[PDB]
């Protein structure tokens, strides 16, 4: 454990790195986007890690332009790994036109293919997956996804990406147990939420954390937590925490991203006019009002306002 924290963190650039490249590898000419600092370094960190075969998690903040940095990693395997796909990405009903406008912007050339559609359709679209090149990027709803679950498990997946997952209620631990099920080389996780203090959540993120343990998860190794071993809790819990801190480290768009935007919001005053002041003279000088305000009385007073 030692040599694997010594690694991630010598790995990891420190102090005046962040601003001066350390590794020569210049950025595509075809590639089309500026990137930033941060940027450049987060996409350095994640082609080392597909270059060593490390798995790692990136868990930048939403909102940052994800799409930017899945076409920047495609064009990067593409340019040098020349994996051009099956990519899987599942997004619900509503998103789809969303992704299917883009890459015909983007890339016209690339034939997408929805795997929606009646029963015979279906079955045409299955007498069509024999055909070489039928679709390179796939985008289905849960539902026929799941429906054919056992199909599309066949398949390795490179890489996967979830988006809005919690939003759905009625997640069966059977679903988790194939999503585990599933082996990629770069696993990838998105929480758009805080941390939530719950048992069920924090297990299952530090058992796909750690792949491939011989333990079964029904096997409970230590339960009743009693007074007894609450220093050994806090020694694993210091452990969770030294072994999930070189991979997670939080970047804002007002600390870490210094290309700052020049906001302000400006107040204006208005002089009011005279029909505005003669109502508001008249509201103040009401006996009401007065009454209302020696009083306290709260919905009155509001209302006033």
């Amino acid at each position: 454990i030692a040599d694997v924290t010594a690694v991630a963190e010598a790995i990891l650039p420190k102090g005046s790195a962040r601003v001066t490249t350390s590794v020569k590898f210049n950025a595509p000419s075809l590639l089309y986007g500026a990137l930033r600092d941060y940027q450049k370094i987060g996409l350095d960190w994640l082609a080392k890690l597909y270059r060593k075969n490390l798995n790692g998690i990136l868990a930048d903040e939403a909102g940052l332009g994800k799409t930017v940095q899945i076409i920047a990693f495609f064009a990067h395997l593409a340019c040098n790994e020349g994996n051009w796909g099956p990519h899987l990405v599942v997004v619900r009903s509503c998103n789809i036109l969303k992704w299917e406008l883009e890459l015909k912007r983007w890339c016209p050339g690339l034939k997408i293919l929805s795997y929606i559609g009646s029963h015979r359709e279906l079955k045409a679209k299955r007498q069509e997956w024999a055909e070489p090149n039928s679709f390179h990027v796939c985008i289905t709803s849960y539902t026929q996804f799941f429906r054919g679950l056992t199909a599309f498990t066949r398949v390795r997946w490179k890489c996967l990406v979830i988006d809005e997952m919690q939003r759905v209620k009625g997640m069966t631990e059977r679903h988790w147990e194939a999503v585990f099920t599933l082996q990629s080389q770069q696993r990838l996780l998105l929480i758009d939420s805080p941390l939530h203090n719950t048992f069920l959540e924090l297990w299952t993120m530090v058992h796909f954390l750690v792949p491939g343990i011989s333990r079964p998860y029904l096997s409970s190794p230590l339960r009743a937590p009693s007074e007894e071993s609450q220093d050994y809790y806090h020694k694993v819990v210091i452990r969770l925490h030294r072994v999930t801190q070189p991979f997670i480290l939080r970047r804002t768009k007002r600390d870490v991203e210094k290309q700052l935007t020049k906001k302000y919001e400006h107040v204006l005053k208005c002089r009011l006019s005279n029909r505005q002041k003669a109502l508001y003279e008249d509201v103040i000088l009401q006996p009401g009002t007065q009454e209302a305000l020696k009083s306290g009385h709260f919905v009155n007073v509001l209302s006033i306002l």
